[PDB]
């Protein structure tokens, strides 16, 4: 479908007005044109807050190549507006598991030979691991790489210990306006939007669960707590756990003594009998187990946030209980059977996105306002580690510029001003006085790296 | 009497302390550990410093920030036969008197390994200006920020070849005192000071760091209209983010000095200021005079100089109500009728919070303080620092943070204290994150 | 009308909706056997949707039998009719939508062949029943027990037609209901205010300025919406005493106009206020409370939302002639105020509203959540069964003039419909001790409190 | 020490700008002196804010004479600045109840004969019964009575059912500056600063439970939820327990299944193991039985912020607990030694508040800018009251001219009008073109008889 190609451009003209920070670099970088001959490939989730990405990169010269991470996280109508630039670009939500390759197969390939690409923008480290397994020859001129997301940062720490990590590359998670703006605050907008989306139920005096209370746990909790509901949380490092009991919330063990012992006689199912709701954060393996999942009480949501759909056991309930569909991202799984179930029946559950990326999946994600922010990052990351040419050095300075990296603190302060100017604030001025006083020049870095803000 | 009651309640509301106790009891890892204490006396440490010593282990004490110190902690400890005052002398001369009869009591000096020092000042005479005896030490123990930075370079200098170790750098130490400190006793102090109504009005906040993170919520849940000023740009996104508004006492912030660089319709409409920072003179004298009539001021960010009170002195007059109290008077330096409409209000002093109306923080904050650095005590006797051979300690040198493991061990209690549970991981799931069952869960990159 | 099969969609449709209904579903349990409604024939008139027909059928499960229509001309939802239809019920609630049909659908509904019908009970939605029973057919108004209205016009309409004596036979209004009022205006738009908001705009709604006209009951719903989010919400009232309840919630009252008169002239607008709100909300059902003027001093880039029911509360007449206008998606506008004569698409000074004037909670979405109009149709169900009781309509010419009242629902009828909702909650509440209820002086039954008790 | 009298008349020196409809009763009516020496005698637990109203009536002209009503709230530094005024008056903290009654007995009779009298001021009904049992001949020349609270109301209401209740009165809860503003956000502005003086301990991440959900119930809920505790609601009205559901708290019963039947085995011994702070808001005979504490956790803490002191079985906690005083306003109550104990127990009880009232017991109390409206109503009730003067009325008129009666519209408009301004808010004037359409005066009632605000 081609219909959505107008709708999506007057989105953007309405995004550019939300998008201070990032915006500000097509007048003030324009000018020099940092990226000449900057041939890279990018892949993170296709909303409206990536079409701006795109259009600014083609603007100052750069040209992309580019794939959502997540089957239910494509809005169509951003996809289309990209491709009414003329580009031959294919991109859709709600496709099976062979297709989402067959995607990414067809990006780094033009009728028979792979991209000359230099620099890459993954998130997650899908796209990551098939370009090292599968195509040895790619990374023979890549100067560096950009990460977003967590479970990204994990997949390229390994990767050093072992050797196989063969270019140096940048965490644009750790500067402070990502994890302490996206990952916080971009949750709370979509998480509760999301669910009254899909159920469309009253969530005032109900009951629900968070598993975990990370950057997004909080966001997430804070979600529902700010409806009306009643949520508990549970975590194995005891640090969250004591900001989650200095927040407001109830911290329990789904588990008997909190020891997961794999009998179905340790579960406290006295608690899971008074829950409505469940919600995992964690991105980790199994943490909602099929044992777990079958004392839940009638007539309860499941849905996840983490990136990867390993955190409940959706294998178990496809090989025993049975499926019916609502509409899509929701479906209907009724208990103790497999051939059928009763027209009338009472006993089943309710899924949301299969237990995939929610906030994306039944609703748009984050506004527009916050992923400002989490791209002017990755933009002034992009130019840090393209001038300086690591395809080019020799191999003799090769051994000692393999180091980890990270943008300083003055490019991110650059950033926060234009974004808290972009609200009418105001930001004073230090007079020399109290500058030299603390140590710190009237512009420059006001905070050590060692803050935690 | 009655200094004797309050040792079972402050037993009562420490899980951590007592559950460590508890859990190292029968075992007792460490026997006849060697510490010299010197840190303040407080109610908080008074049965890990009588019980035992009444047992029978004798260990003197001592109170190095004499400006801390309370009669409270010393009065409690003085219903045992130990030789302890801990008077206000506040006089050099006699103060020597009492230090002789307490390092030699039976005609010995005594083996004293570590010293207790958070102020580090008399750290750098005596032990240093012989070195016969430090060649048996184990280490240093410091809290003060800005105080260590002359351990700091008096060891990058080269005159040191030991390491050290922060304790402040902590991260249980950063959210309880920094950020949930200041929401609980902020909200109590201001209403307690003068019991007004915070709902409808309008309020200043100056700046956004975690002082001033925990003192907006302690405002606006309440229901005043707070506005912020900060110099950092993240601050300010951050004070953004939480539904706050940012102003500027300046026009575009730009700070002249002269009478027409102040915006003073704003000031005319605020009802109240208050500072968090620690910088110098950011409540000036230009916009002091111009804030609307009967405004309250308050201070807590542990410096002086924030609000310009000579200026303040020079040109207005003050009115002594009580010793806690101040009030100030705009109409002159004397001679109000009887009650006029120009004047103002002062909290304690202008200076601290600290001055007598409140202590710190509820007993439950303070858990962790303690907590931190009897566990790096307990770390630094399991190994004796004589039987390490000098060759491959000069084959491997680093200096390294407190690992992220003793903190842990920390919130388990105090979560546990709640009513809490924390689940155990699976070996199975425990390999997909890199990270055994029990060891550190986060880099040192993350920040909490 | 349409397909007959398609029926099975709108049965679980129903089945699944059942599920969030506990007070409906509690009534219908425990009055089986009992049958009170044993011999009663109904008319209903209210707006078909899914919850309408669970309340067709929760009534004909107890023994009644119903006649059923719409009051309504654009509100009706096919696939539950059908369900209900099917089940064995007659309907006649279709979308016509033509003038013909229109007079053709009153007369059809109770009259079949020439041959009058045997009403009992009437159920209407506005009081067009009301008026046609006494005006058009007065011939069987002897057998007719009585009347129930939910709607305060309705209501002003039988108070005033009281007097004049056409009112025959008598009614109970529940508009004054505590769990009709509080669920009906303040738990309802206090969940759909932000939910619509997000849908429109998709902005971030934390950080930005807002403005309240009005803090009624609707509007305290409407503005706690919108502070659980993360903005910042002015207020603006004609009432000293509900504008003093903002002032204590937290709230700044200011006024659109200088000194707070208005002359008429461009002097008495205040600039210093308007030019920094991006989001105004009013919640009120007077006329003109937002002036053309206002229109020309709001900041650049502002949404505007209306939750009354007129195209009179604001100035749409004022921007019907001089601006342009320009629509973004199914229901969301631009309004560009740089002129007329055309507009290129790149402007800044453009205006955002929302459904102009008109309801934005049947646009896109479908309105207020089931588990509200739970409240609102098992109040309803209990003054039948009162009625019932009753039986005026037997009764001798001579009694006719004594029982003959206007009277408001029952305190404990009105306590029945809340037990029954707090256990689909878990919700387990206290049952009095002899020894304390004579204390306070109410019975062990109920109820507990006066009827002017301030709610 | 009385000499504390001067500090008290320099506190509340201050308070003037907080009540500006206090201040304007004066720029309104001090040119009529309506009292022109008036007689009035009342009872109300005095504080500085009721020193306002005193030193105001003084000034009006008349001399009073004033007892205290609770043992707790005598605030001696603050009744010593009346009593310098040259009024008498006999009141002592942690006096004995039989001096107490001595004491009020005291004021009754002055030289051997009544005092005059034409109006009274009361609160809680105890020295009405007192009246109507003592001195009969006395209410005859009373002209009227103003009295506040919802269990007054409930005794006159009581009084005129019996029909033996002469000198009408007038009901203050009616109006709304005393109903939905002083009943609700004083609990909300007092409750937490009380205890967390009395007390010093951290109010986040505990578990409380509040019986009942009326106006002071809906107001003191909100104060523990803001301050990060997780509290449960119990009642036994379906209406008001309806509305904690809507808002977000949890509904429980401390009786199995709802139903009590008094046996010990009739109690739920399972949440009770959990709470650790009670707050009981009913104002009943035994909302508590002495059953329910035996299932109460350890060192709980116990509050009453209710009418009487019947709500706690405290002849309970007599006969078999043994009491031992060792701190003012709080102490030890055992749970299972009498007439000696162990040298240590983890088992003993924390009491706040023994039988009486908390706020004005531990603390300052309620705050001057709230109770500006409900000082004001009770002045301009005695006002209207002295518009209708009686003695000169037919007197076969006299029996048909008795009726209840309630506070008028505009005089209460008048008043919150006043207290708008103070704030600093602006009231937009109605047009008269919408004079027309709506139906409404200008300037008079805005909202029907029947409106529930
Ligand atoms: N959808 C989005 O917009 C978005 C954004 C950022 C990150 N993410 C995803 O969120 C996930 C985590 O993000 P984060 O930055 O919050 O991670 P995080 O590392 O900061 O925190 C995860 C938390 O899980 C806890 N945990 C681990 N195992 C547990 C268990 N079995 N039970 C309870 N707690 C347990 C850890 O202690 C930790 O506190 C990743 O999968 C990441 O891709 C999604
Ligand atoms: N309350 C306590 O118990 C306690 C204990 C120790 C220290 N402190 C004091 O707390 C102070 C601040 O605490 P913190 O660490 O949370 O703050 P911070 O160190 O994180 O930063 C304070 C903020 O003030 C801002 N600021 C500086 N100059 C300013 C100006 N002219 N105008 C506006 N804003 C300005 C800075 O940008 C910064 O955001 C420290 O200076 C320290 O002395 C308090
Ligand atoms: N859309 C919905 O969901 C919904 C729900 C219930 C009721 N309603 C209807 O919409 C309206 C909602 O009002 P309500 O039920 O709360 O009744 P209400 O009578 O309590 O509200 C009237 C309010 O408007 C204020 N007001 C009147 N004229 C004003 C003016 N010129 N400027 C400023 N303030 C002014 C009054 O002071 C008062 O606060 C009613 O007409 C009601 O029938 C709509
Ligand atoms: N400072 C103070 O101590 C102070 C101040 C103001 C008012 N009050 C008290 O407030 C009370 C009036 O409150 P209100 O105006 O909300 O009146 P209210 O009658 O509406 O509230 C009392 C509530 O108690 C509930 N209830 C009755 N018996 C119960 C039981 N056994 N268990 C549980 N719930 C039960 C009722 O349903 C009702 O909701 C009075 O008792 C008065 O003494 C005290
Ligand atoms: N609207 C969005 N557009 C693009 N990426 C997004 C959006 N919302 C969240 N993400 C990203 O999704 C990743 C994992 O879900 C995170 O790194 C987050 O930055
Ligand atoms: N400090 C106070 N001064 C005056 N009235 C108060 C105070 N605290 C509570 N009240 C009133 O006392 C009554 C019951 O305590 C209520 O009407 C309440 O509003
Ligand atoms: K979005
Ligand atoms: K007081």
């Amino acid at each position: 479908d081609i219909t959505l190609a107008a709708w999506g451009r007057r989105e953007l003209i309405i995004a550019e007005s939300e998008m201070p920070a990032l915006m500000g670099l097509r007048r003030k970088y324009a000018g020099q044109q940092p990226l000449k001959g900057a041939k890279i490939l990018g892949c993170i989730h296709m909303t409206i807050q990536t079409g701006v990405l795109i259009e600014t990169l083609v603007a100052l010269g750069a040209e992309v190549r580019w794939s959502s991470c997540n089957i239910f996280s494509t809005q169509d109508q951003a996809a289309a507006a990209i491709a009414a630039a003329g580009i031959p670009v294919f991109a859709w939500k709600g496709e099976t598991e062979e297709e989402y390759e067959w995607c990414i197969e067809q990006t780094i390939l033009k009728d028979g030979q792979p991209w000359d690409a230099n620099m890459v923008l993954d998130d997650g480290g899908d796209l990551t691991e098939i370009l090292h397994k599968k195509y040895p020859q790619m990374l023979e001129r890549i100067h560096g790489i950009t990460e977003e997301t967590t479970t990204g940062v994990h997949r390229l720490l390994d990767m050093l210990k072992n050797g196989t990590l063969k270019v140096p590359a940048i965490n644009v998670n750790d500067s402070v306006t990502k994890s302490k703006n996206d990952n916080k605050y971009g949750c709370r907008h979509s998480l509760n939007d999301a669910i009254k989306r899909g159920t469309d139920h009253l969530l005032s005096g109900k009951q629900a669960l968070v598993i975990g209370y990370g950057d997004v746990g909080k966001g997430s909790s804070q979600s529902l707590r700010q409806e009306g509901m009643i949520v508990k949380v549970a975590e194995v490092d005891p640090i969250c756990a004591m900001q989650a009991c200095m927040d407001g919330f109830e911290v329990v063990s789904p588990y008997k003594n909190g020891i997961n012992d794999g009998t179905e006689a340790s579960i406290d199912a006295a608690l899971l009998g008074k829950i409505d709701l469940i919600v995992t954060t964690t991105g980790n393996v199994n943490v909602c187990d099929a044992n777990m999942l079958k004392a839940l009480k009638k007539r309860a949501v499941v849905c996840n946030i983490g990136h990867f759909d390993n955190e409940i056991d959706t294998a178990f309930m496809r090989k025993n209980w049975a499926w019916e569909e609502v509409k899509p991202q929701v479906h209907k799984i009724h208990r103790t059977g497999k051939d059928g179930f009763d027209a009338h029946n009472d006993d089943y559950l309710i899924l949301l996105a299969e237990g995939r990326l929610v906030n994306l999946g039944n609703a748009t994600g984050h506004p527009s306002r916050i992923m400002d922010g989490s791209f002017a990052n990755q933009v002034l990351a992009q130019i840090h580690l393209f001038e300086q040419k690591y395809a080019d050095l020799p191999a003799a300075e090769k051994a000692k510029r393999l180091s980890v990296e990270v943008l300083p603190k003055k490019l991110d302060e650059e950033v926060a001003l234009e974004m808290v100017k972009g609200f009418g604030g105001v930001v004073t001025q230090l007079t020399p006085k109290q500058a030299e006083y603390i140590g710190v020049s009237v512009e420059g870095p006001f905070k050590p790296d060692t803050y935690r803000y």
